[PDB]
């Protein structure tokens, strides 16, 4: 599926993101969308042998298990399958995980290019939210 912005950031924001862990909504809508373009089948390869799945890109080698990925964990708890759906649920849940673990939004390496110390203010512009 591939979510319109404030359409995305309506269901964020529906599933606890605004401010958690002290970051903005329109951090979380910067991130998704320079992560995945807004399109919840994204993967990618990654040299590793590991795989980022989702509309948060989220990463096989510890958050959740693909079956291919050398010393994985699977820290989420769910099948990276999971994490391609149309309903954001489970990649949310997930990262809420990932933005606890000790990096906070650092973790997604295009939000710290292209989010981090900007005015993400301008992501959810003309949201009615």
């Amino acid at each position: 599926k591939v979510f319109g912005r404030c359409e995305l950031a309506a269901a964020m924001k529906r599933h606890g993101l605004d401010n958690y862990r002290g970051y903005s909504l329109g951090n979380w809508v910067c991130a998704a969308k320079f992560e995945s373009n807004f399109n919840t089948q994204a993967t990618n390869r990654n040299t590793d042998g590991s795989t980022d799945y989702g509309i948060l890109q989220i990463n096989s080698r510890w958050w959740c298990n693909d079956g291919r990925t050398p010393g994985s964990r699977n820290l989420c708890n769910i099948p990276c399958s999971a994490l391609l759906s149309s309903d954001i649920t489970a990649s949310v849940n997930c990262a809420k995980k990932i933005v606890s673990d000790g990096n906070g939004m650092n973790a997604w390496v295009a939000w710290r290019n292209r989010c981090k110390g900007t005015d993400v203010q301008a992501w959810i512009r003309g949201c009615r939210l």
